[PDB]
């Protein structure tokens, strides 16, 4: 029915774009459609949803959802730090870029030997939240959900353990891993059907607390 | 009303994406909207339009336009080499990536090594040379695009004119009034801002004009 009534949820979706200069960047192919699906299903089940959106300009804003638009992985981090204290549930569906150019040209780049692009690591927003909650800075946080693309279960359970989040959605082959040792598989169906299985898992996790 | 009837037009639009692995890539912010609008305005005036499209702002295939979807700059070059002998008009509105990664992983990449790069071919320049070398007998108009600005190395117009001269195309459509239509005869025409549809009309009108002089 409306099991997420009154629940404050913060969702990230899409891929980030790390500028090389004002027009070029490093991007990824994540559509963010799956992240929009969870936000939509959450708003559909009563949650007060805020959505931070990356490279998703051609998607429809989900109904009833407060939209936050970002560009790079660092802008996403700032937006998460800004909105996370108000959330009871955080869903990190963005394909956040793992690295960024070490230098950003303030102008568009233009004849002999090609340059290489030095890289620097971007901050792990999901770990930083897991740490903030463990440091008592996120008293409202009842659920932190991560995503992973990957024996997948070997990599998946190891990644769930390293992130320290409450649930890991891997391949969304597709599985719902709980820190409780629960393993469920995600029947590869529609993005709506998988967004229902995730929120089913979230509402379920919230009740055990 | 149908001035491009019987004209075979080959159009490129959008930005290319140069893969590092299956999920990451190097791209640019090109929407493809002006390139699609020219393809649309060409087909509506009777042309047999083929549109080679890379990354766009989520644009819809125009009706009555033959679509070819490409990813990287090398795939765009191959697609243009394949279709150019049949085209009478080439409109290179795509932002073709000048470089691509030296190595592509077939799987994703879990300290980091920098990204080595290798240059991509200049697809528009190769078309100008092929026609000047007689390999494109049907090609009557070659059109390039440029987004230029004024900097410590020269005013926008200087950069724009230099780009027309180095490329050697018949027309250079320059954005920066919105921009310029520079012809290979030394003709220069401001591009008045309008919708992408209206500006596509001033462009095709310029192309039709050049084709009449040709
Ligand atoms: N800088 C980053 C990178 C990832 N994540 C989040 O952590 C999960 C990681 O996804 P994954 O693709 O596995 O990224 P990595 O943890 O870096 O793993 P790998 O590089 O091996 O793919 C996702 O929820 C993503 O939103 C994040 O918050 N900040
Ligand atoms: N590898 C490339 C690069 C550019 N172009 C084409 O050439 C025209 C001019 O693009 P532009 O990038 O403006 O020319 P460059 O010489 O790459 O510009 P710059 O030297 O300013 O970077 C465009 O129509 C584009 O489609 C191309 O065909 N192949
Ligand atoms: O030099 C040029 O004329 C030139 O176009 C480029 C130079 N870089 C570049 C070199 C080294 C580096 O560290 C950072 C950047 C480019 C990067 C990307 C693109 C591109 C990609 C996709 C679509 C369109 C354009 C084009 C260029
Ligand atoms: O079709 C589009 O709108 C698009 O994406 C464009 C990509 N380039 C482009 C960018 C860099 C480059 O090196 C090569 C090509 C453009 C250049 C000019 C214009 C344009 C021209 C006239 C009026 C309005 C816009 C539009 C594009
Ligand atoms: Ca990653
Ligand atoms: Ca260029």
């Amino acid at each position: 029915h409306h099991d997420m009534a009154g629940v404050k949820a913060l969702v990230t979706a899409g891929g980030t774009r790390e500028p090389l200069d004002p027009v070029r960047f490093i991007g990824n192919r994540s559509s963010g459609k799956q992240g929009y699906a969870v936000a939509r299903v959450l708003a559909q089940r009563g949650a007060d949803v805020t959505l931070i959106a990356g490279n998703t300009a051609g998607l429809i804003d989900p109904a009833g959802v407060e939209m936050v638009h970002i560009g790079s992985a660092t802008q996403l981090r700032d937006a998460v730090s800004k909105h996370a204290p108000d959330a009871n549930v955080l869903v990190m569906a963005a394909a956040v870029a793992d690295f960024r150019p070490a230098h950003v040209a303030a102008a568009k780049i233009k004849a002999s030997e090609p340059s290489s692009i030095d890289l620097v690591r971007n901050d792990d927003v999901l770990a930083g939240a897991v740490r903030a909650r463990a440091d008592g800075q996120l008293p409202n946080m009842r659920a932190i959900v991560g995503f992973a693309a990957e024996d997948v279960l070997f990599h998946a359970r190891a990644k769930l353990e390293r992130k320290g989040c409450d649930l890991l959605v891997v391949n969304a082959d597709g599985w719902l891993l709980s820190a409780d040792g629960t393993e469920s598989a995600l029947e590869h169906g529609s993005k709506t059907l998988m967004a229902t299985r995730i929120v089913d898992s979230i509402a379920a996790f919230l009740k055990s607390q």
